């Protein structure tokens, strides 16, 4: 079980002012940090954050949150269920700021919610280090989802803090796990161009650079953002995401059928320069905190076993780290979840 803390700097907040934070469990023996972001979507106005607060409050509000969770997955301490990183100290931090960790503003005169997704991370960092992430020599930022975009956002930001904080010893790295969009054409951008003012979102130095005013948005799609990073971030997607269908309008005749085999060939592409990753040929939306992640393997390879091959590589014969699949359809790969 991880147990709840809310955030002491009670100035950063979830959406509705409440206080922000996170859960933990320690592993006295380990110099190892997983730190673990949610996922769920987003909001970026007035009425369709009222309709959120409604109907999704535990993603807007810790006012209701339980005092405990269960790990799992990547986040269990058990090592039959998590063969990579189970006696590592495990962090949740719950997604309570509806601006896929970009954003930094409060609520105020002005505002009626608060947009703090970024310093919620930074602030939790701070906290830990005097609960022993001092003595860290791994901390691997992970996220799912809109949480697996929030890696790509903030994992150098992270880095920065620790260093200017007077902690260079501690190496900084990323596990972005469907977070990786494309912004194709539709079967059938102006909502996050909209977020990112609602929120005063914030998003990598580099990237914003080269991009430049009113083209943050840019930085949202892991294919753009991820070549300015210089942290190491292994990368987990879907060849047929079920979120990237989703946006796309869809839900065989030839027009769709090509149309799918596409989106899986383009994906591929965008993945051929990233060393570190995992990309399936499957049709679905479950993630790396699911029991079951064990399961599914590219070309033999388990995603904990290429995980683990990734760590050596950050000191290799049968120790693979770019598993991409090559099939053109949904499920040609076997082992896909059922
Ligand atoms: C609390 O967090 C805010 C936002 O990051 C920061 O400006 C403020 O200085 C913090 N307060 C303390 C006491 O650290
Ligand atoms: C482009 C980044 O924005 C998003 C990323 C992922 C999701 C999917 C989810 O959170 O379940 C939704 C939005």
């Amino acid at each position: 079980d991880l147990r709840l803390h809310l955030l002491l700097n009670t100035s950063v907040t979830c959406n509705d002012g409440s206080p922000a934070g996170y859960y933990l469990k320690e592993s006295r023996g380990s110099r190892r940090w997983l730190l673990f972001l949610e996922g769920g979507w987003y909001c970026f106005n007035r009425e369709n954050c009222d309709s959120r607060y409604d109907t999704m409050r535990r993603l807007m509000s810790s006012r209701d949150w339980p005092r405990t969770r269960t790990g799992t997955g990547i986040l269990s301490s058990q090592p039959e269920e998590n063969p990579y990183w189970w006696n590592a100290n495990m962090v949740f931090i719950p997604y309570c700021s509806s601006d896929v960790w970009s954003g930094a503003s409060s609520k105020s005169e002005k505002n009626e919610y608060a947009f703090m997704g970024a310093l919620i991370i930074q602030e939790v960092v701070r906290e830990l280090l005097g609960r022993g992430l001092s003595g860290a020599k791994v901390l691997l930022l992970a996220g799912s989802s809109a949480g697996g975009t929030g890696v790509l956002l903030n994992v150098d930001r992270v880095a920065e803090q620790l260093e200017k904080l007077g902690y260079p010893a501690i190496q900084v790295r990323g596990l972005a796990d469907s977070g990786w969009f494309l912004d194709n054409k539709q079967y059938r951008t102006e909502a996050i161009r909209r977020g990112i003012r609602y929120w005063n979102g914030v998003v990598p130095e580099r990237c914003r650079r080269q991009f430049q005013e009113g083209e943050e948005w840019n930085c949202f799609f892991g294919y753009k953002v991820y070549p300015t990073l210089r942290s190491p971030v292994f990368v987990v997607q879907w060849l047929f995401d079920e979120a990237q269908l989703t946006v796309d309008n869809v839900h065989v005749q030839e027009g769709l059928r090509l149309y799918i085999q596409n989106l899986g060939r383009e994906l591929r592409h965008t993945l051929k320069d990233v060393p570190a990753s995992f990309a399936p040929a499957c049709l679905s939306h479950e993630i790396i905190i699911r029991s079951h992640w064990t399961d599914v393997q590219v070309k033999g390879t388990s995603l904990p076993r290429a995980l683990h091959c990734w760590d050596r590589s950050l000191h290799l014969k049968g120790c693979p780290v770019h598993l991409v699949d090559s099939c053109p359809w949904p499920h040609c790969n076997p082992s896909c979840p059922t």
